[PDB]
């Protein structure tokens, strides 16, 4: 029900390390990576370009394990 996920706040280009300006928290379905994990994600790289408005999913961040 009101579980928040990381949603792309701007285009995140392929193989660019994530900065906190790139990530917002939002309740959406399907559930993706929990909002709580935004601190962890900083400096990790995404494996594909993530468009504005897209929920970050585990399989899009290289090196992610929850």
């Amino acid at each position: 029900a009101n579980q928040a996920s990381v949603v792309a706040n701007q285009l995140i280009p392929i193989n660019t390390a994530l900065t906190l300006v790139m990530m917002r928290s939002e309740v959406v379905t399907p559930v993706g990576i929990p909002a709580e994990d935004i601190p962890r994600l900083v400096s990790m790289q995404v494996s594909r370009a993530v468009p504005l408005g897209t929920t970050l999913m585990p399989d899009m961040v290289k090196g992610y394990a929850a």
